[PDB]
């Protein structure tokens, strides 16, 4: 058991081991309790992550046995993962704070990007490596669900790792409260980050809900008769129906000047039949990306237990979960 310190810093009290040296926070909070430190056994820069209250009840309990097992379970280079996981605690019962350890990549993709259009080719090593990490993530039979240039942990050099208006990301079948998604959810959400990499515009900057639809639905038309088979609901056909009908637009007439495969990636992402849109695994293969595809460097994730997710147990049951998964956590290569 190592040597720990306190510190505090933006008034959050930090017991981390004194291997974790020169701390100092960084997001601005916008990813919790974080901050930057320097890895003195490996000279690397890492972000340390403090847990907010993690057992304060059975839903913060179970959302920390989530985060961890999650974030155990991701190991690839283009997700975030785990470097260490430590407590202060020497014991179980002392046991109530849970700090988590990854790589600090410093910047989002919109720090990265300020909203300049990038040459075709750093698009495709962006959107590149998104997918390379979605399909890891979506082979673990997880969905991401919130995919957003905020959500990319991206460094100067746009090495990028995926993080496990807010609203202009999200696939159209979560904005309509389809009840039913697949993986291509977040397919949706790449196609909306690629267009903005390649034009320099957000695609759907809605000003609300209902705006948010309605651009959506310009570029990529209402419902054809194969979707609205697909509809349970009649009051949603019904809503659908009372809805501007609208051709979908051709995207050659909208990406002007784009690299037509870059088009044609689109065109297969941004499908608003979500049966009908592309997954991570078949667009890593399409030939926008045939600089970077290498179909013996894309590897997927281990089968990945969610039966958790459906047990209600008690607070200390999750909490005893969770140290049972600290004390096993076998740091990386
Ligand atoms: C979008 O990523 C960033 C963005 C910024 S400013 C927009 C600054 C830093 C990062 C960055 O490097 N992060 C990676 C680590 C994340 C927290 C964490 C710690 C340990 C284990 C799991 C998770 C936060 C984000």
């Amino acid at each position: 058991r190592p040597t720990f310190y306190r510190q505090e810093l933006n008034k959050t009290i930090w017991e981390v081991p004194e291997r974790y040296q020169n701390l100092s926070p960084v997001g601005s909070g916008a990813y919790g309790s974080v901050c930057a430190a320097f890895d003195t056994k490996t000279g690397l820069r890492v972000a340390v992550k403090k847990l907010s209250r993690p057992f304060q009840s059975i839903i913060h309990a179970k959302r920390t046995y989530r985060e961890l097992r999650l974030l155990k379970h991701m190991k690839h280079e283009n997700v975030i993962g785990l470097l260490d996981v430590f407590t202060p605690a020497r014991s179980l019962e002392e046991f109530n704070d849970v700090y988590l350890v990854t790589h600090l990549m410093g910047a989002d993709l919109n720090n990265i990007v300020k909203s300049q259009k990038l040459t075709d080719d750093h698009v495709q090593f962006l959107i590149y490596q998104i997918l390379r990490g979605l399909k890891y993530i979506h082979s673990a039979d997880i969905i991401h669900r919130d995919l957003k240039p905020s959500n990319l942990a991206v460094n100067e050099d746009s090495e990028l790792k995926i993080l496990d208006a807010t609203r202009w990301y999200r696939a159209p079948e979560i904005m309509l409260n389809w009840m039913h998604y697949n993986q291509t959810v977040d397919i949706w959400s790449v196609g909306c980050i690629m267009a903005e990499l390649l034009t320099g515009r957000t695609l759907f900057p809605g000003t609300d809900h209902i705006d948010q639809l309605k651009l959506i639905l310009r570029l990529v038309g209402t419902p054809g008769a194969e979707l609205l088979k697909k509809i349970s609901s009649e009051s949603a056909r019904n809503y659908i129906q009372s809805l501007t009908q609208m051709p979908k637009m051709n995207f050659a007439n909208v990406f002007i000047g784009a690299n037509p495969l870059a088009v044609d990636l689109l065109e297969k992402m941004l499908v608003l039949d979500s049966d009908k849109r592309i997954t991570a695994a078949q667009a890593l293969a399409h030939a926008y990306f045939a600089q970077y595809h290498d179909p013996d460097d894309e590897p997927v994730a281990d089968p990945y237990d969610q039966s958790f997710e459906s047990r209600d147990l008690l607070i200390d049951e999750w909490k005893s979960l969770t140290y049972d998964e600290v004390i096993s956590f076998v740091p990386p290569p």
